[PDB]
């Protein structure tokens, strides 16, 4: 199980920017990824969806492509 936080538990488009700013410190921790700037991904869940991979991984070099695929394995359910 990916342990996800209870608040993050809502569907994404209701993610606020503190709701965003926790996912990325779960991802982080949950599966010891690199760390991750939480000033470069200031948005809200809506904003967050909009984003390909590339966008991701311009944010974070390190860790984007994990970002994105968790966010889809979130999404497929």
């Amino acid at each position: 199980s990916i342990r996800l936080p209870a608040h993050l538990r809502l569907q994404p488009i209701y993610w606020s920017r503190d709701d965003v700013a926790q996912w990325l410190k779960w991802a982080e921790n949950e599966f010891s990824l690199r760390p991750i700037d939480s000033n470069t991904f200031e948005m809200n869940g809506k904003d967050l969806l909009l984003l390909t991979k590339e966008d991701f991984r311009y944010r974070s070099p390190h860790s984007g492509d994990e970002l994105y695929e968790l966010l889809q394995h979130i999404l497929k359910q």
